């Protein structure tokens, strides 16, 4: 079917952000002298769930036994994944391995953690019991609460936290050094359709009703991507909740090479970033949809992403509860910054990288089920050896083309995670003056 693949041949990525720009980099360094990559806006875009100050990296050997075949494929991805943040001189500068804390406030969290993320694990984890062993994890003066209920494992090497905004601009700097070239900018670079021909895709059709055309055709739009194709249910777009707090320029000073704190229930932070001193926090719950009527499933919902630099309030309270109990002397500071970030879950949370059965010349990758961020460094290597068919045999199978796995999908499942109300959420069930007004009047 398809035109014989070469490193001539002409190759549309849409998407600019995490894995569009690793997908990128790693075309142009096997040589594919003719890419161009299509986004709506100009890098780091506000939209990508990769522009954030910072994310999390976590590595974790499974032991024979304790694996099934999808935790030993995200294993090959974060092994790999690993491998570059120390080295690859694009995306080395950007990984801190200052550790990574799982913990819970409940013996039901906690006995959850203990059987699905460290009984599995070759890694040797240092238990934390009581507030003091937490507190002990940072500094004098950052780690300040009370803890009450916690316990916890700490993973010492092989995780910690990556500058993922940061990141994402030196292989978007690198991909356009090296030929690649970003049309990034609506109308221009905001694709509305993908075009068809003899049943197979040619090309997308931006905004601006320009068609372009190439060879082969990569959608990496993370969720947006769902608008583009039909997934046949394979992806939900879903939120999650972000706040900042500016540290002042004293007290910032202890807070350096810390590991990620996580409560699966709760939250985490990471430490403040080097350019505004601002500590992010994040609260944990099984996320937000925007659910709305399918266009072309009479009766059925959909999740639409919109953008927002604001959180709603009840996110805002979950983020002060976390530190309540962790750093109580921040509990009631000023939020300098707050926004909602979208990925997509597949049904299982594992990616979703595949040539579609049907149009031969695209392939998607897709399916972030927030845990793509800490795949920057390799996942276009993954995306580019499935264009090439021949992604390996470990993740093949795992990432592949599964419909079968949607059918009936219910939107509302909490696949996995905790926190707040313990249910998935909808925005359209958020009153228009129950967000935070950071910056309004
Ligand atoms: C709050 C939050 C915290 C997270 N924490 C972590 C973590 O700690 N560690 C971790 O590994 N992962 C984490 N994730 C998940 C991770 O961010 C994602 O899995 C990953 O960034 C997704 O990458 P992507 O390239 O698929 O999407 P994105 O990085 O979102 O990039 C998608 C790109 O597509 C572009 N686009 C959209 N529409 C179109 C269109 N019509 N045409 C062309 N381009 C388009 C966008 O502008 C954007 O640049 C988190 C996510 C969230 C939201």
């Amino acid at each position: 079917a398809p035109s014989i693949l070469s490193t001539e041949s002409s190759i549309i990525v849409i998407g600019a952000g995490t894995w569009g720009c690793s997908t990128a980099l790693h075309l142009a360094r096997r040589g594919y002298k003719d890419v161009t990559v299509l986004d709506p806006h100009p890098v780091p875009s506000p939209i990508a769930a990769g522009n954030d100050i910072n994310k999390i990296m976590e590595h974790s050997e499974l032991k024979d036994g304790s694996s099934d075949p999808r935790s030993a494929a995200f294993s090959t991805f974060t092994r790999a994944a690993l491998k570059a943040w120390k080295t690859d001189p694009v995306f080395q500068p950007y990984f801190h391995e200052t550790g990574f804390i799982i913990s819970g406030h409940t013996p039901a969290l906690i006995d959850h953690i203990r059987k699905d993320e460290v009984e599995p694990s070759e890694t040797n984890f240092v238990k934390l019991e009581t507030a003091e062993d937490f507190r002990r994890t940072m500094p004098p003066g950052v780690l300040t609460g009370d803890f009450p209920g916690w316990k916890g494992w700490l993973h010492k090497s092989g995780a910690g936290w990556i500058h993922a905004k940061k990141a994402m601009i030196s292989a978007f700097n690198e991909a356009k050094r090296l030929g690649v070239r970003f049309v990034t900018g609506s109308p221009e670079g905001n694709v509305v359709s993908l075009v068809y021909e003899d049943g197979d895709v040619v090309g997308a059709r931006t905004a601006d009703g320009r068609v372009h055309k190439a060879h082969r055709t990569i959608l990496s739009a993370g969720a947006g991507s769902d608008s583009l194709l039909d997934f046949k249910k394979q992806l939900r777009p879903t939120a999650w909740t972000l706040c900042h707090i500016q540290m002042g320029p004293e007290e910032v000073k202890q807070y350096r090479n810390l590991p990620v704190l996580f409560n699966i229930a709760k939250g985490f932070f990471m430490e403040p970033d080097e350019d505004k001193h601002e500590l992010k926090i994040c609260d944990e719950h099984p996320g937000y949809c925007n659910f709305l009527p399918d266009p072309n499933r009479p009766g059925q919902e959909k999740s639409v992403p919109f953008a927002k630099h604001q959180i709603p309030l009840e996110a805002e309270a979950r983020a002060r509860d976390f530190l309540h109990d962790t750093m109580p002397h921040l509990a009631d500071r000023p939020l300098s910054f707050a926004r909602i970030c979208w990925d997509a879950d597949t049904p299982d949370r594992a990616f979703l990288i595949d040539r579609h059965p049907e149009h031969p010349s695209l392939l998607v990758a897709v399916g972030g089920s927030g845990n793509g961020a800490m795949q920057m460094p390799t996942i276009g290597g993954f995306i580019a050896d499935a264009l090439e068919s021949k992604l390996q045999k470990e993740v093949k199978d795992i990432v592949r083309w599964r419909p079968e796995t949607a059918v009936d999908r219910d939107w509302r499942a909490t696949q996995n995670r905790f926190g707040g109300p313990d249910r998935i959420m909808d925005f359209q069930q958020v009153g228009e003056d129950q967000w935070t007004k950071i910056g309004e009047s």
